[PDB]
Order: C-alpha cells, then sequence, then structure tokens
C-alpha cells in the first residue's frame, strides 16, 4: 500500500508533505517505504503490522514547530512527536495512532542552550543526548554531573517527557525538571515557570512560578510539542564507591526489600537509587541463553545455578553508589555492611573488588551511577538471536512479601509463554519500580505475538492485584489506562476534556497513554 | 446592603441556600451580616470594602461537597473553597470575588485518615492543622515529624494547595504531597495518582500514577474542591541543633547569600531550609514600635541601633538547623562557622547558648524547624495598633547583587509610603523567597490605601527587573498574573481554557491568580 492518516486523501497528503518540504526544506520530509523504515519500532510487539508512520519531518526551530502544526491542523494529519526516538521497549519512535507523521524534533533542534556551572542546571533542546551533555560537560572542565538512564542514546529531554529514571541521588528526571517552552495543539507558543516572565533570569531556578503548575501535564502526554526544557544537574562528589550485595537464594527478595528500606528512606546509607537485579538480568548482559541451556522452554534449575555459580553471582544482585568525602563512605558502607550481613550468605563487593566477568555489570553501574553514559547494556539483547524488548514495570511497594507476589505473579506467566523473566526493582524512597523485561527473537512472529499476549494478560492480571505501571508499550496503553478508572473512569474523563479544549482538530500523539481526541473515541484505531 | 452573587436575585440566592441548608444542616449555613464579619480579611487591603463572602457553607462529607457544587451549578452561584481558611496575608478566608460562598471544607472534615508508621506518610483531610497532625503524632509515639510553616494554626492541605512552606528538609509541601482527591467543577470526583487503581496501596507511596501528571493543576488554582490529600512525612532524626547567625552591617546581604550558596545547593551542611531575617523583623516579633520610637515615619538610624545593641541581634540574623548523629552535627556546624566567619563581625550561636529576650526568635524557629508548631510568631503582629500584614513576595537568584537590588527596591518604597520594611529570605537549593511582610495598623483607612498602592507599584516595579512573586493577596492577584504575560499572554490563555473546559459554568473561585471563566471575562471584578 502506501501509508496514510485516517481521512486523508493520497491528494491532500501530497500538498501537505509540500507544505512541509515549505517549512523545514526538502532533505528534512521522508515519506518513502525505504526512508521510513528505520523509524519503525525497532522491537516490534505482536505478528502483525502497527505503529506505521506516514513520513517524517525534522524541524530546526521552534516557528518551524508552530509553521508544522498549523499546517498539520489545517489538514487533519496526526502529529506524533519525539526528541531522539529511542523509545526502546516502549515502542521506538513508532506512533501509537497508524498514519501519524513523526515530529522529530532532535535530529537539528539539538543544542546546548545554556549550561550555568554557578547555579547548576541546564537548558537543553530535545536533541541533546546524554554523551552530548557529557561531552561537553568533560570539555567545559565543569564541576557537574548528569544523570542518565541505563543506556546513553536518548535525550535528556525526551527521557524526561516519557517520566523515565536514573540512579543518581538527581535520578527522579520529572522532580529536577525546571521550566519548559512547549508549542501548544493549535500553534500557540507558551513558556512554564519563571519563563513567562520575560526579562527574568531564574527560568531554571524557581520550578513553579505563579498560579496552576502546568509542567506534569506534558509529560507522558499529547498536549503539545516541547521545543526547549531545563533540568537541574548536581555537583559532582568529591569521590565515590559503588558495591554490589549477590544473594542465593530467590526467596530472599522478601529481606532484602524489608532490609533495604529503612536505609534507603531517609536517603542515607543507601544515598543513589538502588537496582537488584536477578541472575537473569546480570547473566543477559554477559552472556547468551545458549551459553547456560541450549535446550527447550523454561530454563531448568541447574542451568540456573550454572549461571550463578560461573558468574559468581546471586539470583538477586543489589548495586548502590555511595557518594563523598572517604570517611562518609566508609561509615555508610559499614551500615550496609552490618543491615544486609544478616541475610545468611551475602557477599559484598566494590567496584575495585570485581574485574571477573560476573563484575561487568557492576562496572557498568558504576559509570551509570556517576553520570558516565554507557551503551554496554545493549550487549543484554544478544541473549537471544536478533534479540529485543519490552518493558513491563509495575509500580511496587518497598515492602518483601509485595514484591515476592509480584515476582510470582509475572514468573508464572512467564513460563506459559516460554519466556524468561529478567527482573530490574528500581527502588525509591517509598516506591520500587519493578522493571520486568522481556528478551525474544523480533525476527520470529511467533515469539512476537506471545510478548502481544503475555503482556496484555499481565496488566490485566496485575491490575486485579491492585498493581498498575507506570509506563507502557504503544500496545498496551488503552489496556493500561483502562485499569487506572477508579470512579466511573475519572482520570481518563478529565483528561479527555482537557485534551479537546486545547486539541480541537485531535492533531497531537492520539492515543498517547490511551487518550484519544473526540474525532477518534469510539473507533479501534 | 445584603451581599449577592453576580447576577444572582435575592430569590434566587434564598432558594439556594435553603438548598444548601438542605445537604449540611441548618446549623452549617452562615448568611447574615453578624455571622459574616469573621469571614471578613482580617488584615484588610485598601481603604474600599473588596472580598466579601455572600454565605458561608461547611460540609461534613466528600458527598455534601458534590452536592454543594451541584447547587452552586444549577444557581450559577460562585463558590470559593478554603480548607482553615487562615491564609492571613493574602485574604484570610475572603474570596477574590465578592459575593462568593464560602465552602469551609475543614470545620467538618478534620479529620486524619490514615498515618503509616512504615513509609512515613498521612493522609488527611482539610481540617487537620499542625497542631493535630502533631498531637496525633504525640500521642502515638511516632518515629515521623511533620513539616510547618511559621504558624501552626493553618491546614496542611489548604497550605500545600497555595504552595505554601516550612523549614524542615521535606520544606516544599507540594513536591511531597502525593496523592489527592477533588471535586471537579461540576460536580463529578476524581482521584489522582495510584488512587485512580482501585485497591491500590500505593496512592501516597508513588506521586505520578500513569498519563498526564496532574496535581499541580489544582495549587494556586481554581479547578476543584480537594477533598482528601496525601503528603509524606519525614523520619525525626536522632538529634538536632539550631543555630543564629548575627551579621552587623545592612551592607552584609550580599556577602550573606553569595557565601550562603556554596553550603545550600548540595543540601549539606545547610540541610534545612536557612532564614535571614532583618532587625525590624526580629524586633517585630518580640517587642512594640514604640520601645524604639514614638514619632515621625520611619525609624531612625540611632534607635534601629539601639534595637541592635538591646537584643544582641544583627541588621541580618541568619537561622538554620542541623540532623543526625552528634559527629554529623558538628562536622556541619564547624564548616558554616569557617564559611561565615569570612564576615568581619559575623557572631555565633547555638539554641542552647540564648536565653534572652533577642534569642525568642532562635528558639522559635528551633520548635518549628524540628517539626514543632508554633504561634509566637503572631507577636508581629504587635508592633503597631490593630496590627495586619501582607505579604509581597518576590523570587531572587541565590545572588549577594540580586538580593541587594531586591532589598532597596523594597525599603525605598517601604519609605515612600511610610512604612516599615520586614525581611526574612527564605532559602531554597537555588532560588529564594524574599518575605516582605508589611505590618500595619488595620483600622487606618489611609494605612489601609497605602498598602493596596504601595504594593501595586512594587509588583510593577519588581517585573520591571525581571522579578515575580509565588504567591499573593487576593488584591493583587490580576496584576501578578499580568506580569507573567511571555508571548502574549500564553500563560493565563493557556489556564483559561482548561478553566472553561473543567467549568463550563465559571462556578469554582473565579478570579482565583487572575484565572477568570468566560462567563466573568471583561468586567471589573
Ligand atoms: C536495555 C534497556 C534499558 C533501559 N533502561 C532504562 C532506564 O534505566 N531508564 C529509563 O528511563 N528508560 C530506560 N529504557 C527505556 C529507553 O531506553 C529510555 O527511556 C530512552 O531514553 C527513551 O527514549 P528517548 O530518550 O529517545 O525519548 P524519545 O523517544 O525521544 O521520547 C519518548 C516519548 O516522549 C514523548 N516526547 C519526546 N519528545 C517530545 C517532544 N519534544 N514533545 C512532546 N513529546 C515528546 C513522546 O511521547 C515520545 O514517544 C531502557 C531501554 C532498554 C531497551
Ligand atoms: C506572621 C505570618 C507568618 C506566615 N508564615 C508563613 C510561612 O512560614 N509559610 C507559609 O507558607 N505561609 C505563611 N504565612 C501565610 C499563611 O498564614 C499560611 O500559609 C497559612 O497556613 C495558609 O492558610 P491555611 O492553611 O488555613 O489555608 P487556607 O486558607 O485554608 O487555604 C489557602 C488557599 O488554598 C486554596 N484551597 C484551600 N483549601 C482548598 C480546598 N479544599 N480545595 C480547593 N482549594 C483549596 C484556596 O485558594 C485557599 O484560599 C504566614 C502568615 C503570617 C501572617
Ligand atoms: C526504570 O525504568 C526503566 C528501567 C529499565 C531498565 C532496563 C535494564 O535491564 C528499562 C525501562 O524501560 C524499558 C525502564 O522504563
Ligand atoms: C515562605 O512563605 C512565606 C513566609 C512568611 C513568613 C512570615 C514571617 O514573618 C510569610 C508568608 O506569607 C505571609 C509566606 O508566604
Ligand atoms: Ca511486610
Ligand atoms: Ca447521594
Ligand atoms: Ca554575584
Amino acid at each position: 500500500t502506501r501509508t496514510l492518516p485516517p481521512g486523508v486523501s493520497d491528494e491532500r497528503f501530497d500538498a501537505a508533505l509540500q507544505r512541509f518540504r515549505d517549512v523545514v526544506g526538502d532533505k528534512w520530509v521522508l515519506s518513502t517505504a525505504d526512508e521510513l523504515e528505520a523509524f519503525r519500532d525497532p522491537y516490534p510487539v505482536g505478528a502483525a503490522e502497527a505503529n506505521l508512520p506516514s513520513a517524517v519531518v525534522s524541524p530546526e526551530s521552534t516557528e518551524q514547530v508552530q509553521d508544522i502544526v498549523r499546517i498539520a491542523n489545517e489538514y487533519g494529519i496526526p502529529l506524533h512527536p519525539v526528541s531522539t526516538g529511542k523509545n526502546n521497549g516502549y515502542g521506538g519512535a513508532a506512533p501509537r495512532l497508524s498514519g501519524s507523521v513523526i515530529v522529530k524534533t532532535g535530529e537539528r533542534m539539538n543544542r546546548i542552550l545554556e549550561v550555568n556551572e554557578k547555579y547548576g542546571y541546564a537548558l537543553l533542546e530535545p536533541g541533546v543526548t546524554y554523551f552530548d551533555l557529557y561531552e561537553y560537560l568533560q570539555s567545559h572542565d565543569s564541576g557537574l554531573m548528569l544523570d542518565c538512564p541505563d543506556l546513553g542514546w536518548g535525550s535528556v529531554v525526551g527521557n524526561t517527557l516519557d517520566r523515565g529514571v536514573g540512579y543518581t541521588p538527581y535520578g527522579d528526571h520529572f522532580m529536577w525538571q525546571t521550566g519548559l517552552e512547549v508549542v501548544l495543539p493549535q500553534g500557540e507558543v507558551m513558556r512554564t515557570g519563571m519563563g513567562a516572565l520575560p526579562g527574568s533570569d531564574a527560568w531554571q531556578l524557581f520550578p513553579y512560578g505563579f498560579g496552576p503548575f502546568p509542567d506534569g501535564m506534558f509529560t507522558q502526554s499529547n498536549l503539545g510539542i516541547v521545543t526547549k526544557m531545563g533540568i537541574a544537574l548536581m555537583q559532582r562528589p568529591p569521590a565515590s564507591q559503588s558495591f554490589l550485595i549477590t544473594f542465593d537464594k530467590e526467596e530472599d527478595l522478601e529481606q532484602i526489600v524489608d532490609i533495604m528500606l529503612p536505609l534507603r528512606i531517609n536517603m542515607a546509607p543507601l544515598q543513589n537509587v538502588p537496582v537488584l537485579r536477578n541472575i537473569f538480568m546480570d547473566a543477559a548482559a554477559v552472556s547468551k541463553r545458549t551459553e547456560w541451556f541450549d535446550g527447550d522452554g523454561p530454563m531448568p534449575a541447574e542451568a540456573i545455578e550454572r549461571m550463578k555459580k560461573d558468574l559468581d553471582l546471586g539470583f538477586w544482585n543489589f548495586y548502590g553508589t555511595l557518594y563523598g568525602p572517604p570517611p562518609l563512605i566508609e561509615m555508610y558502607y559499614g551500615m550496609i555492611k552490618e543491615a544486609f550481613g544478616k541475610i545468611p550468605g551475602a557477599r559484598f563487593f566494590t567496584h575495585e573488588e570485581r574485574d571477573d566477568r560476573g563484575g561487568h555489570v557492576l562496572q557498568d553501574r558504576h559509570k551509570i551511577n556517576n553520570g558516565i553514559p554507557s551503551l554496554d547494556e545493549l550487549q543484554q539483547l544478544d541473549w537471544v538471536p536478533n534479540g529485543g524488548h519490552i518493558g513491563f514495570v509495575p509500580v511496587s511497594a518497598p515492602d518483601g512479601r509485595e514484591a515476592m507476589k509480584q515476582f510470582e505473579m509475572v514468573r508464572n506467566r512467564a513460563n506459559e509463554y516460554n519466556k524468561d523473566y529478567m527482573a530490574q526493582f528500581v527502588i525509591g524512597l517509598r516506591e520500587m519500580y519493578h522493571v520486568c523485561l522481556f528478551i525474544y527473537d523480533t525476527a520470529d512472529p511467533e515469539a512476537r505475538e506471545e510478548i502481544l499476549q503475555m503482556t496484555k494478560v499481565l496488566v490485566r492480571e496485575a491490575a486485579e492485584a491492585g498493581y498498575g505501571e507506570y509506563r507502557t508499550h504503544n500496545a498496551l496503553m488503552d489496556d493500561v489506562m483502562a485499569t487506572f478508572n477508579w470512579g466511573d473512569g475519572a482520570l481518563l474523563k478529565f483528561h479527555e476534556k482537557i485534551k479537546d479544549a486545547l486539541d480541537p482538530n485531535g492533531i497531537i500523539a492520539p492515543g498517547k497513554s490511551g487518550i484519544w481526541p473526540q474525532r477518534f473515541r469510539g473507533q479501534n484505531l
């Protein structure tokens, strides 16, 4: 065929593409199947085609984004805005609504607009990756550090707008977000916070501004195209130390979480964001499945014990990092060794104590936790051939028995659909993100379908136990919004009413987070 | 004359009140001149009458709130929701729009719904004062501590909904707000975050839920009536120590702020929210103006010197608190002494070192910063007869020169309108609230008119320098919103579209933060 926006003829789409070319330059409008292939989900879900873009437009300026949005309103073209488009696990760059035009802001709006060393912040355009920001801070001998997710090729801005997270004390990216500039769905531009007071220098010093705080309405959202975003940057501490605790039993998870909470809730001695990764997650970072089990179905217990023995890891591996003067590091590490020492079999290693293959993960977290971006986690996709992943991430109370129950519910479905269960518990002050990566052969349509069906059952199963996900893939967005339905869907009704108010023609990423504007509500897609 | 809602007849109002009576009980609907006098602004601003309530309704439950809002929609009666209604300095309980009915949620909805010791949170109704919650924590041998403003008789919820602040590490109340329940302007009820997932234990554990993050839109806002709100509660540390640094010269302000920033930006050694108060603010807390000066206008230099000598305080007095094991306190306090000691005339005191009258402020801060509510600061209102105050609170970069120019700018105008300039800088990580309390004789019409015209001038002057206010009085909300006018007022136009979409009848607190629903837009008020 040719992929087209819903309701839009071949003819009117050709016209609108030429309007875009007049705004951005012919170079920067892609509309052919060979050109669009790189903007498909690199980790596709389900057997069938889905989430197909009709074109890709790369603007160079806030002004060009306005003009793009005006043209889109004139023609009823839907727009999916991305920064770097690296949302792998949740859809890649692909739109939720098939036929949408991707607006890749970060291809050319990729400039670092300010890094302020005195007050510790940055003012960024969407194309700035973590690597770009790191090389800038290194170049200018900065005293600041950034906060990055596991992979460095994403966007500081784009990750924030999906409320992603990293692992330093500044790991809640949306919390340290300060000021943004946004083009609203009919082309008007707006600045939040002290940016709305012209001549203020405090756009990136004071988040709230005056009046209703709106910045949160542009995260996991479709109320506009963000063109600038500010973010706080932490001073680098004078030293740091990273550590691993290996735990032998699957059932250790309960005592691990329970001892952790008192050590974490006051942000000391667990100063950073700890991660609790199972042996499958760690083995996937350093080895192929076939090294351990070349056979059929779920991995047997003896192969698991071989994994743990060969890598000298446990079933549960705790990674953390301490910052500050060396005496403060010694004391805190002492408190952490005494507390988790009560769990029989716990073994402790610093980042200076492990140079084997099993310690490759520890060395990678020691980078990530010190604001040094990395791609070594890509090695996880070599667990199986042509590997891809989807993120199933329920929220869990920092309680041992609730975690244990989430672990068991998920592994039981994992086995049923013949998929390994790799887990990374990402631990905040009072909440945990229970990251379930399902790694699968993207060239196998049967595997792709099992992944769709399995995660659709897990969304439902988790919700029936009172567990929701914080973030999800294009293919699960409707399902996941449907679980947040207290008061006969009051939350969704709220978002719809606001969407239709700011977006009367229904242009911006329809269906993002399950939020469709009037003209699409009631169809399949 | 009877105070009536705009456009509502005497007969339609009387029917509407009776319907209110059928919902909450006849006891809980005040409407006579005598019953209303107590709900007028206790610190009135300007000579003229303004902000008059037409009635006060006191609901017992969320369901009654819903019914109140439905009746209001049917009769076009505007509703000013408040919790305890002690927003003194900003209007008290008085509505922005005269003729509004106050919905005082806190009078009967005053119950603590949950205090969770393990995860450290509260779930509260709007009527829970800081004293009430402190009493609960004391009776239950709680290991938690709250965070309170200077006056403990206000609402934890209400203060949060105006983005008020306290002085412990949890001093940013909105940040630690986690979950709320709200009756939207047409009577439907909604829960944010994990509260939207039926059966989740995580409403007060994970703030964001899924999809766009809305809770900020209900702060300093008129998009609904809030009926429940959660907030995180910090663990009480094993020890604390408060301290006072006195600085001799007016001109020291610049050096105090510039030495302060590097000790504050990493939240250590300045772990709490330091305040920097001037000698008038400290004298007003412990003495009357006439103890220093009886006569003509601004206070002369000899008299200021008498206050400093008699109270053993400086012109600028810096108050902080340290928390933790005594080794840590001592380390941090040694760092604070070594840095600020570089300013000639700096003098240092811990809370155990001063039992004189000048030390009463230090001892009050020592309570506040340890989560112990107080009404001692009410004494500042005895500076002059029939004392009242208004909060003019521009935001400042944490920069000595910026602080100095704000100080000079406000003092010049204070002099010009024959008022004393009481200052309390409230110091965040990257920003300062420059609290300018103007204390005045509320019974004197010319004094009230001076307050109105001086602060009108100050809003305009500050914004011409690139400064805005974080919070303001009823009388200044249109002037302050008007300064945030980047891109031809994009911010206010964004808020009005949301306002008109969730409040089609224009019911909830019209004019709050200068946001007026369409049916009032264009008129005087
Ligand atoms: C092995 C692996 C590990 C991972 N680890 C982590 C981790 O530790 N933490 C984590 O957070 N994620 C993690 N992820 C997920 C993903 O890699 C990152 O979150 C990634 O940074 C998101 O993609 P991005 O930065 O390119 O954002 P984008 O793809 O550019 O944006 C994501 C979404 O935000 C919205 N958006 C983006 N830009 C705009 C804009 N200008 N205007 C409006 N809306 C916009 C759109 O909805 C878009 O689809 C991991 C993924 C994998 C496969
Ligand atoms: C001497 C002095 C010192 C002060 N110090 C401080 C200080 O340190 N910190 C500080 O923050 N303030 C301070 N203030 C300001 C004020 O006294 C307090 O902030 C006070 O706690 C606010 O009043 P309240 O808690 O009763 O809230 P309320 O008056 O009950 O509510 C405040 C506002 O929030 C909104 N609101 C409240 N409840 C609801 C609801 N249920 N639904 C919808 N909207 C709602 C309304 O717009 C309402 O007017 C001070 C004032 C004085 C005079
Ligand atoms: C903490 O959030 C995430 C962490 C991770 C961590 C992956 C490491 O195996 C992945 C994600 O999406 C695919 C996330 O959203
Ligand atoms: C920090 O916020 C405020 C502090 C204060 C502190 C007053 C102490 O004199 C007052 C306010 O409004 C009147 C505030 O909004
Ligand atoms: Ca338990
Ligand atoms: Ca009923
Ligand atoms: Ca300076």
